[PDB]
C-alpha cells in the first residue's frame, strides 16, 4: 500500500498552519490518512470542498542539517486501525 | 513512534528459505513482525535466542531494475492489526 503526500493549509483556532498531509490515491479517488505539522493546536484541514477534523497530536523528533526537530502527527478523525499503523510505517522509514 | 528495522535471515518449512525480516527493538527487547520471501509456503522463522510460526503468505509485486517481481509477505501468527499496518506502510515506502 504505497503512500503519497500533498502540502496543504490547516487551521487551529487563531492558529492557522500550513503543512504536509498524507493521502492515498486508490484508483481515481483520494483519501487522506494523516497530517504532519510543526504547529500543535491544529484543529481542521480543508480537503478535496470538504472539511476534515484532526486528532490529539502524537509527538516526536525528526532530524535535519538545521537540526533534529519536534514534530506533531495528526491522524484524521476515526482513522481505522490498519491505516494508523500504515502511517507510522511510512514515517519510521523516512526519518 | 517509531523506528522499523530490517535483517536478512533463513526460514524453514516442512521442506528451507531465505529472505528479509521486518523487526523492532525497544528497551533491548527484540520484536519480529513480518517475513518477506520469493518462495511459498514456509512455516517457521527460527530466531536464535524461538520457533516463530508464520501466517500464509500474502502475495505482491514490485518494479525493479530488471522488470516485474514476485515476493511473498508473511505476517507472524495473530499479529495485531496496528503493527500489521506499519509492515505494509514500511514496505510501501521501502519498495515500489
Amino acid at each position: 500500500g504505497k503512500l503519497k503526500q500533498r502540502s496543504i493549509k490547516a487551521e487551529g483556532d487563531g492558529i492557522v498552519g500550513e503543512g504536509k498531509a498524507l493521502y492515498n490515491n486508490e484508483g481515481g479517488r483520494t483519501f487522506m490518512y494523516a497530517f504532519i505539522s510543526d504547529k500543535p493546536d491544529l484543529r481542521v484541514v480543508k480537503w478535496e470542498a470538504n472539511t476534515i477534523e484532526l486528532e490529539p497530536p502524537r509527538k516526536f523528533l525528526v532530524d535535519s542539517p538545521n537540526g533534529a526537530q519536534i514534530k506533531y502527527l495528526y491522524f484524521v478523525r476515526n482513522l481505522n486501525t490498519l491505516r494508523r499503523g500504515a502511517v507510522l510505517g511510512y514515517i519510521g522509514a523516512t526519518v
